[PDB]
């Protein structure tokens, strides 16, 4: 067999969901790491992205690019996305909200500064006022240990991921939502995501100025 190879630049960016996903599912992968703009032109001159971008994943004989295509796959293959159609909707409707959020934690870098205040508080109320309030009603309603099914989902992985994005913000967002920390806890003491969140992980630290200027170089902006 053959291990799944993440190809991305080394950054969070939009690969990091899958290598918590991959993670968290005990699953072992490889990582090449693009350091220029020649290597992304590399990887395009030889048929390899589909649309000419990065996150591509090579998994089970594909060459997979879009994040949600790679994360699906992913979560089927390996028993994190729900029992039924139903428990999918959930699922998806959870991640959605997540991805929503993530989406803009993930552009603040790239906000123009005379704007990026009033982006940043415009997340904060967000978090505290729709995000947060809707994932603690969840966990509130059928008072289980995960979001769907009584089980182990991507989406707890996925909302656990977030969470630590949010700390990093401000550590005061969760501070009135006692479910999720709860949740956060219990995620992260799962065997295989304490070890992702320990030292010499495939995990990646918060951008720089020094990666985002890397990214401006690889991705031409
Ligand atoms: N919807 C796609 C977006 C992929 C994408 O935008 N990739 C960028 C780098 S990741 N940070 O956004 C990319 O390859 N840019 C090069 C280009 O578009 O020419 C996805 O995989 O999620």
């Amino acid at each position: 067999a053959e291990k799944p190879k993440l190809h991305y630049f080394n950054a969070r960016g939009r690969m990091e969901s899958t290598r918590w996903l991959l993670a968290a599912a005990g699953v072992e992968f490889e990582e090449k790491f693009i350091k220029s703009a020649e290597d992304l032109d590399k990887l395009r001159n030889d048929g390899y992205l589909m649309f000419q971008q990065v996150p591509m994943v090579e998994i089970d004989g594909m060459k997979l690019v879009q994040t949600r295509a790679i994360l699906n796959y992913i979560a089927s293959k390996y028993n994190l996305y729900g029992k039924d159609i139903k428990e999918r909707a959930l699922i998806d409707m959870y991640i959605e909200g997540i991805a929503d959020l993530g989406e803009m934690i993930l552009l603040l870098p790239v906000c123009p500064p005379e704007e990026k205040d009033a982006k940043l508080a415009l997340i904060k109320e967000k978090i505290k006022n729709r995000y947060f309030p809707a994932f603690e009603k969840v966990l509130k309603s059928h008072g289980q240990d995960y979001l769907v099914g009584n089980k182990l989902s991507r989406a707890d992985i996925h909302l656990v991921e977030l969470l630590y994005y949010v700390e990093e913000l401000d550590s005061s967002l969760i501070s009135s939502f006692p479910l999720l920390k709860a949740l956060k806890t219990r995620i992260s003491n799962l065997p295989t995501v304490k070890k992702f969140l320990q030292p010499g992980s495939p995990r990646k630290p918060p951008m720089d100025e020094k990666s985002l200027e890397e990214a401006r170089k690889i991705f031409r902006f």
